[PDB]
């Protein structure tokens, strides 16, 4: 089973967590999920038909996050990390009645 | 955010991890996901119309794992716990392009 990447950062550091695009069946069911410690995971940001390529969960109010979305990349960036960014982030694609996660990162301080 | 139930168990013990049928839109879309430490989560067992009511992921063979499924319950059972059962378990329903997790357990030793 795919091991998570572990990323150790300090307060105020810039970070990118990676997810490859090369093997996505339906770009449209691709998304990053986020799990804070001790909590259930939640849809965070999805691939999206737009100029940016992506759309955060409704009512996510934090412009530190962005993504790099192209033919090859679906990478999540943070400019200026803070303690509450810590947690696990899983990249996955919904396929039928199931989702398959193809990468993830445990971001820690 | 929903809190995971934190459960600490002893080797050999029995454990049930609860998930409700009460607000499910489509049962066919309901599944438990399993996450080993430092791994991506993986689909583990889904609702399935049958005498048992469920079907484990292809490749999984461990008869200590079962489910209690009825009109109210979609509960995951372990009979005779083992340390490699350690990890996080999430119950979610795919809803269109996105899975929504409704409950989970942090199973510890």
């Amino acid at each position: 089973i795919k091991e998570l990447h572990v990323k150790t950062v300090k307060r105020g550091e810039n970070v990118t967590m990676e997810c490859s695009m090369s093997k996505v069946t339906n770009k449209d069911n691709l998304a990053w999920y986020r799990q804070s410690f001790g909590k259930v995971p939640q849809y965070f940001v999805r691939y999206y038909s737009s100029n940016s390529g992506y759309k955060f969960a409704e009512g996510f109010k934090d412009s530190r996050f962005s993504m790099t979305v192209n033919d090859q990349k679906f990478d999540l960036n943070i400019i200026g990390a803070r303690e509450d960014d810590g947690g696990e982030y899983f990249c996955g694609e919904v396929e039928g009645i199931i989702i398959k996660f193809t990468s993830g990162t445990r971001l820690q301080f």
